[PDB]
């Protein structure tokens, strides 16, 4: 539980409770940069279950457990 | 505002209220592909004022007025 909470806080740079596309790019750049910016956009869309353009904590956890 | 909303909705294909770099690439491919992949990403970064990697309607209107 706190494991994912801590990791989410690391990815959420401005502390607004959401991971943005740019925040997800930073995450991917720091783990080998396997994707292009366009592809990170697609990753962000698939993770954004409720479609508000943001990845919240519940959406992060569903991804992390898959 | 009618026309600005119309254009924003065409570009925001996945309907999350933002225009990604991926969506901008589709738009520019549909308009003849005048720009390289990198140039589209540069255009997106120019339009994305607050740096979250996502172009909201406010940022879209600002750029259209430039
Ligand atoms: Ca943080
Ligand atoms: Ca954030
Ligand atoms: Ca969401
Ligand atoms: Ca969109
Ligand atoms: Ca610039
Ligand atoms: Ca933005």
């Amino acid at each position: 539980e706190e494991e994912l909470r801590e990791q989410f806080r690391v990815e959420d740079k401005d502390g607004n409770g959401y991971i943005s596309a740019a925040e997800l790019r930073i995450v991917m750049t720091n783990r080998g940069e396997p994707l292009t910016d366009e592809e990170v956009d697609e990753l962000h869309r698939e993770t954004d279950i409720d479609g508000d353009g943001q990845v919240n904590y519940e959406e992060f956890v569903q991804r992390m457990r898959a």
